């Protein structure tokens, strides 16, 4: 891995392929981002030294997109360019902090441009009662465990700046450039290839039952999108983490989709459905490729068939699940490289027919600062185009295991989505009371 500056083209990943074919309106109002807190306030000569190291040590974070000739062309820029955007905000003696820091916030969030960048949006709200720092991210060049990278990174940079010291991080891993370099190699290996026996039985043996919504609606604008959350208590979630698991030597990804299978089976009375389950992407890929601290949007999505077929048998549901994942070859990552990367036609047809409607993805559980309380306001644009009927999201936050169902308000009402909810902490604190007795 070289510790130099990278520059250059790079080669569009699946999942950024996937966000182009979408078409989305305003795609550069599509974002992640997170509200940070310090009660002695922050001082902006310190943030914006911290970040113009972060940038220049993490060169995805300089990526700007061309549409030349129609095609995209996404180029890693050097350390010529502007590394990010500032907004410092003096509201000491402002009324109302909330309402003035919503509305600033969505603002910062949707003048992202894509084409000149920068992608890095860093925006500090100097209150009274301390100084809140947003940092809104475009969703190209970001995901999940980069965010974790960003935590550490920043904090460790806060620190050495107060101390008077040169900002030094730790060493780079392989950039993104060598990763979606070394992923169309891997693209055309022969180890891939393997797979296509897998995910070919998985398409011809599946029955598609569509998910019943209470209207249809040919209007999937982001400005009708609901959210519905439930959290467990503390002493349920650590029964979660500590005491339930080795009983089946099962992972998080096989309790939370056990649950969700009974879930829609007492929600939406199928016995099979197809979810669309979002997974790190950072697995192997050949070439001894090292992405521990590389930002990026690594996201790989893959297509998982839940059964319902037989839903009295816990034990034996929990192990069907369990061993539903382990079939699955390296996370699922290659079902998504072999649609837009491989370059040849595959000997057993591959058609990829799956279109779940059901979207899973579990963050993880989540040291210097604190987690301002504030929202980051809206993170796509108003008008962009839902991709997925529900959007199920699972966090684990002060001890707490936080599941969110995100949903159109013109396809349900918030009593239908709330059934789905309750049936599935009812099944969530089913299994973590079955596996503590066992």
């Amino acid at each position: 891995s070289e510790q130099g500056v990278v520059e250059g083209e790079i080669a569009l990943t699946p999942i950024q392929k996937w966000f182009f074919a979408n078409n989305f309106t305003d795609r550069h109002h599509w974002n992640q981002a997170v509200m940070l807190f310090r009660e002695d306030g922050f001082d902006e000569g310190l943030v914006r030294q911290a970040f113009q190291q972060i940038v220049e040590h993490h060169d995805a974070l300089r990526m700007v997109y061309k549409q030349e000739d129609g095609a995209i062309k996404q180029i890693n820029r050097g350390l010529t360019d502007e590394r990010f955007r500032f907004y410092s905000y003096d509201l000491k003696n402002h009324a109302n902090s909330e309402a003035r820091i919503l509305e600033l916030s969505d603002q910062i969030q949707s003048s992202i441009d894509l084409e000149h960048g920068p992608l890095v949006h860093v925006a500090l709200f100097a209150t009274k009662d301390g100084d809140h720092l947003l940092v809104a991210i475009h969703h190209l060049v970001v995901d999940g465990v980069s965010w974790r990278i960003l935590f550490e990174d920043f904090s460790s940079a806060y620190s050495q700046a107060l101390h008077q010291q040169e900002i030094v991080l730790p060493k780079k891993t392989d950039s993104f450039k060598d990763w979606a370099a070394q992923l169309q190699k891997y693209a055309d290996s022969d180890e891939l290839l393997r797979e296509v026996a897998y995910w070919h039985n998985l398409e011809t043996t599946t029955t598609t039952a569509a998910l019943p919504t209470d209207f249809v609606t040919a209007d999937r604008k982001q400005k009708h999108t609901r959210t519905l959350s439930f959290a467990l208590t503390v002493p349920q979630t650590e029964n979660l983490l500590r005491h339930v698991h080795h009983a089946y030597h099962t992972e998080m990804n096989d309790l939370l989709l056990t649950a969700l299978g009974l879930a829609v089976k007492d929600w939406a009375h199928t016995n099979g459905v197809v979810i669309n389950l979002e997974g790190h992407g950072r697995e192997d890929i050949q070439n001894e490729m090292n992405v521990t601290r590389t930002i990026g949007w690594f996201t790989s999505q893959y297509p998982v068939v839940l059964d319902m077929e037989k839903a009295e048998d816990l034990p034996y549901q929990i192990k069907q699940t369990k061993e539903n994942l382990r079939r699955i070859p390296k996370k699922g990552i290659g079902y998504e490289i072999l649609r837009t990367l491989t370059t040849s036609q595959l000997q057993p047809p591959l058609a990829f027919t799956l279109r779940p409607e059901i979207s899973f993805n579990y963050l993880g559980q989540f040291g210097g600062f604190t987690f301002s309380p504030l929202g980051t306001g809206q993170l796509f644009s108003p008008e962009s185009e839902r991709v997925f009927l529900l959007d199920i999201s699972a966090m684990i936050e002060d001890g707490e295991l936080r599941i969110s169902v995100g949903y159109s308000r013109l396809q349900y009402e918030e009593k239908t989505i709330a059934s789905l909810a309750d049936s599935y902490r009812k099944h969530l604190l089913g299994i973590i009371e079955h596996c503590m007795a066992k």
